[PDB]
């Protein structure tokens, strides 16, 4: 695994925008050939989010070619509510870059049947053939996607139902209402994320510090799926500072000595 150091979340949205426009860009993509991304929503990617326009603003990167899988939605939540993952997406990100709307895949929470809406989701990532990158986030307990805790390490997309955990910290989007927070959502599995050729998850504040020494020191394990990342080829974690805390001396001063060319950088 990589673990990419910065101090602010500004550095790491800048360093993960950076990243994923260089994938897009040495990969060529055309329309015989799109590059595949997997994208997350929540307060983590603003920085990422805020940092990918700029650049295509700028001219640095054209989505014409990109195809965008989400990894979860709520379930039952109404498409034009401001903070279902559907609105998320468009208002901070889709509105403001040149993708094809037949390039914009997401879940439907409100699918009548969700086993046929989740399987249909897994068949058409498969007829792309693979995700080149999946971003993402972490939770505070770990999770990845919404993969919460006890969740299989082989499992694919499918409905989840929210830990009491996860719906306290996503209250602060449902005017920190619990009651108002859907109780379950569609999500990717573990395996599906573990299926893509490169991910890399972005990880701020002191609040994910336990998540992070899960994630880097500890044992493979589904309690913190997070986990999961010490089976891929190809994972990437950045990083702010406080949520390095709980790290060892040692393990931080690696990545330090690894990446400081990559963060220095700037
Ligand atoms: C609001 C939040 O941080 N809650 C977390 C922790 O359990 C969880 O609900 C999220 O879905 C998880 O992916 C974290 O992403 P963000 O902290 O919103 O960036
Ligand atoms: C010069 C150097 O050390 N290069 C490595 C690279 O080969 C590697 O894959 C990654 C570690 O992750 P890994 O052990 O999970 O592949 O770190 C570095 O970028």
């Amino acid at each position: 695994m990589r673990l990419i150091p910065l101090t602010t979340a500004e550095q790491v949205g800048k360093w993960a925008a950076r990243h994923i426009v260089n994938r897009i860009n040495a990969f060529k993509p055309t329309a015989d050939r799109p590059f595949v991304l997997g994208l997350p929503t929540g307060g983590t990617p603003m920085t990422t989010y805020k940092a990918l326009v700029e650049m295509h603003k700028a001219g640095q990167v054209s989505f014409k070619h990109v195809v965008t899988f989400n990894m979860d939605e709520y379930v039952g939540l109404p498409k034009e509510h401001p903070e279902s993952y559907y609105s998320f997406m468009h208002r901070n990100f889709f509105d403001h870059v040149d993708i094809p709307a037949e390039n914009i895949n997401l879940l439907n929470g409100n699918a009548p049947d969700i086993d046929a809406e989740c399987r249909q989701y897994e068949e058409k990532i498969r007829s792309y053939g693979k995700i080149h990158l999946f971003m993402g986030g972490v939770g505070n307990d770990g999770h990845i996607a919404f993969n919460e805790p006890a969740s299989s390490l082989a499992s694919r997309t499918r409905i989840k139902t929210l830990t009491h955990d996860t719906r306290v910290a996503n209250s602060r989007f449902f005017d920190n209402d619990v009651n108002q927070v859907p109780k379950y959502a569609l999500t990717v599995g573990v395996g599906t994320l573990l299926d893509a050729e490169e991910v890399m998850i972005l990880v701020l504040g002191s609040q994910k510090a336990l998540a992070l020494q899960a994630a880097v020191e500890g044992c493979v394990n589904h309690m913190w799926t997070i986990s999961c990342l010490q089976l891929h080829p190809k994972a990437i974690m950045v990083c702010d500072e406080p949520s390095t805390m709980e790290l060892k001396v040692k393990t931080l001063r690696y990545f330090n000595e690894l990446e400081a060319e990559n963060i220095k950088g700037l």
